[PDB]
């Protein structure tokens, strides 16, 4: 807690020394300052020396001071070079970028605000930092101007010039700092280093935050993430990276966005590492086309334009507003529905390599901003980018192997995701088999959520939901569930729908559907969620078989020859597979065929033999105590069960009403009614 | 049979014939056309020995990484040039 902080203080302050701050003060100098967040937490980490609350206010005065004096209006411009004139020199803060005029054989420098576009500067400060060739830095500059009659060089010369962001990159340092650190303290700090309290947010909304951290250092790596307002969504992407643009109401031209042609330009693509469309529900392109370059660039990470094609590794994010519940948008479209109706298209979905569920995460709340240390800005996008470099999706083969249910692009998305979570966590490139199970289950997660929204927009071609992966030392299958959308309804339902309940393959009780979807054919029969199990499609073989075989006693003139059958299980409780399903498989036949909807709220239990032998139900108590908490009112029950009524509570007994069949046919009359 | 096609086409097409499953294992992730890998591996194949495919893969990995011009850093390039004299990068001419 307190000791664990003040520790984790002490931690950062030795390993990082020099990258590391108090962000509660940044806020205290922000709301008064047109410049980006990240130079002030370069400046104050110059300007500070220590804790002493002294040294601390005095450090904030003198921040402020430099930058009061030395800042350039936009307006003010053209005024600061008429100052350089007069006075021969003069010191300005300005964010530049140097480019080589190999015409001139020179270095010229450009400043963006000033409006200099061509200032000469020398070659040795070109040298001592290489970062003003790549994107520019915000550096404090001393401008001179000498004007001889006839030159025609810029006047203005750049003669003293100090970087105010983080010049060079020393991972090295920070291997050893992670390595210094526990798994726990390092994700607690990277929370902390966007400047949010560790302490006061649960796990799961720290790994949807380091999920939104990822596409800083997944190359190509997509993502949408649609939420309620104010969960700060969009702070990340426009003020605490400068590797990030955040493109305002996703109104933007093929030329801007990805090539230029008059201009021989690459686009935006090109120029940043994540590219955030804010407020998705505004996204509309001019040129028709511009959904096919982006579904195209999304796909391959590439796009072709005119004749050419061009590569770019810019990371897409779809941020957007829910203005519904979470349950009502479940039943709307699917989730996109906030999506533009442009965009509503499965081939357009099928790429986004991640969903995050911007809704669990809590509104922000001003106690949830830490006042404790953390890590630079600056010094996190640094990171970011230079392990953009890496690649980690490989570190599942050595533990795991991806289900069945998972194509080719699929499995691609669960790499991506996985190297991204193993690259935030683990640079040092040290980890267990646990880490990677966590990492894993999370990509998985994610994945699958957009896997159910595209089946829900194109029917059938996308069934294959139940992702899952496989261990390679016990061979255990473990599948992973939406969790928060895989939460008995009401009134009885359209035919094929049916709830059941028994021990799974670890003896614990849970809830199953049973979902039965019948179509004019050839007697054949198909089977979906069914965990792989060859035991369950036993069971199924066998429900199926008996059905075929009393038809007459039970459909009275329906031909089970005529029809094909393909049914779904669907877990709603995460316990684990289930093999006692002949039964539940039988109602389900019965009820699919001769379009009857079985009794609201019944739950049927028991299970059979191939022959019709009807056996007790195992856990008959626990079973019931499920039912009732999933909300049963009737249930049906094997005659022979009938001798472990004694055994049940009275009080739970007394909220159903109980039905005993005798043979799985009479099973099917007490269901039907 | 098999062997047999192989050693017919390093005859007939030599330097033509790559070993299509192992340029696989570099979509691993990069920032270069498939035929291009496909090209280097055919020269740094050398022989069928697995050790001697490996490291050479490994060799083909390390010069893509070294000698890459991704284009955000393409004028710091032109410095190196102008410092150096000289600079070995991989880029489409």
């Amino acid at each position: 807690e307190s000791a664990n902080d003040k520790e984790l203080d002490q931690l950062l302050n030795e390993h990082f020394a020099g990258r590391v701050v108090r962000k509660d003060l940044t806020k205290l100098i922000k709301e008064g300052a047109n410049v980006p967040v990240y130079v002030l937490e370069y400046l104050l980490g110059m300007y500070c020396a220590s804790d002493d609350p002294e040294i601390i206010e005095q450090g904030l005065r003198n921040v402020k001071t430099v930058l009061a004096e030395n800042y350039v209006r936009p307006d003010e411009a053209e005024k600061v070079k008429s100052l350089v004139r007069e006075r021969g020199s003069y010191k300005v803060i300005d964010r530049v970028t140097v480019k080589l005029n190999e015409r001139k054989d020179k270095y010229e420098a450009s400043f963006s605000n000033l409006g200099i576009k061509d200032a000469e500067i020398s070659a040795g400060i070109v040298k001592e930092y290489e970062k003003l060739l790549v994107g520019g830095i915000w550096v404090i500059a001393t401008l001179s101007y000498y004007f001889e009659e006839g030159q025609t060089s810029s006047p203005f010369g750049v003669s003293l010039l100090k970087p105010i962001q983080m010049p060079n990159m020393n991972m090295d340092e920070l291997f050893s700092g992670r390595a210094a650190l526990s798994t726990d303290q390092w994700r607690e700090s990277l929370i902390r280093s966007i400047g949010m309290e560790p302490a006061s947010l649960k796990e799961d909304v720290q790994w949807h935050l380091l999920a939104r951290m990822v596409p800083f250092v997944e190359n190509n790596y997509n993502v949408c993430e649609l939420g309620p307002r104010g969960t700060g969504k969009s702070h990340i992407y426009k003020e605490c990276s400068p590797n990030s643009i955040l493109v305002s109401g996703g109104q933007t031209t093929v030329a801007n966005l990805f090539y230029n042609m008059s201009s021989r330009r690459i686009g935006l693509v090109g120029l940043w590492d994540v590219v955030a469309f804010d407020q998705v529900a505004g996204i509309s392109f001019k040129d028709k086309d511009g959904v096919q370059i982006m579904k195209d660039y999304m796909a391959s990470g590439s796009f072709a334009r005119g004749r050419e094609q061009m590569e770019a590794s810019a990371s897409m994010v779809f941020v957007g507003n829910i203005n519904q519940s979470v349950e009502s948008l479940v039943k709307t479209s699917h989730l996109l529905a906030p999506f533009p109706e442009a965009m509503i298209d499965s081939a357009f979905f099928d790429r986004f390599h991640a969903y995050i569920p911007g809704w669990e995460i809590p509104k922000m709340r001003p106690e949830f901003f830490t006042n404790r240390y953390g890590l630079i800005v600056d010094y996190l996008a640094e990171f970011f980018r230079e392990m953009r470099k890496r690649s980690f999706a490989d570190s599942i083969e050595k533990y795991f192997k991806l289900g069945n249910n998972l194509n080719q692009r699929d499995v691609i998305a669960v790499r991506k995701t996985v190297s991204g979570l193993m690259k935030l966590l683990y640079p040092h490139g040290q980890f267990n088999k646990e880490d990677v199970r966590q990492c894993l289950e999370y990509a998985l997660q994610v994945r699958r959520r957009v896997k159910e929204q595209l089946k829900k927009i194109g029917g059938m071609e996308f069934y294959d939901v139940h992702f899952s992966y496989i261990d390679n030392d016990t061979l255990e299958e473990h599948f992973v569930s939406v969790k928060e959308q895989g939460g008995i309804p009401e009134g009885p339902a359209k035919p094929g729908f049916l709830y059941t309940i028994g021990l799974s393959n670890k003896g614990m009780p849970g809830l199953y559907r049973l979902e039965l979807q019948v179509t004019k054919g050839s007697g054949k029969l198909a089977t979906s969620g069914l965990w792989n199990s060859s035991s369950a499609k036993e069971q199924v073989k066998i429900a199926f078989d008996y059905f075929k075989a009393n038809a007459s006693r039970i459909s009275g003139g329906s031909k089970v020859m005529e029809h094909d059958f393909h049914l779904h299980v669907v877990e709603l409780q995460n316990t684990g597979p289930l093999s006692h399903l002949a039964l539940p498989s039988l109602v389900a036949f019965a009820s699919g065929l001769l379009g009857r909807s079985v009794q609201s709220q019944m739950v049927v239990l028991g299970d059979m033999s191939l022959g019709g032998s009807v056996t007790p139900v195992e856990s008959i108590a626990e079973c019931l105590q499920v039912a009732f908490d999933a909300g049963a009112k009737k249930v049906a029950l094997p005659m022979s069960s009938a001798a472990d009524i004694p055994t049940i509570p009275v009080e739970l007994f007394t909220k159903f009403q109980t039905s005993f069949y005798a043979d799985p046919v009479d099973a099917v009359f007490k269901g039907l009614g």
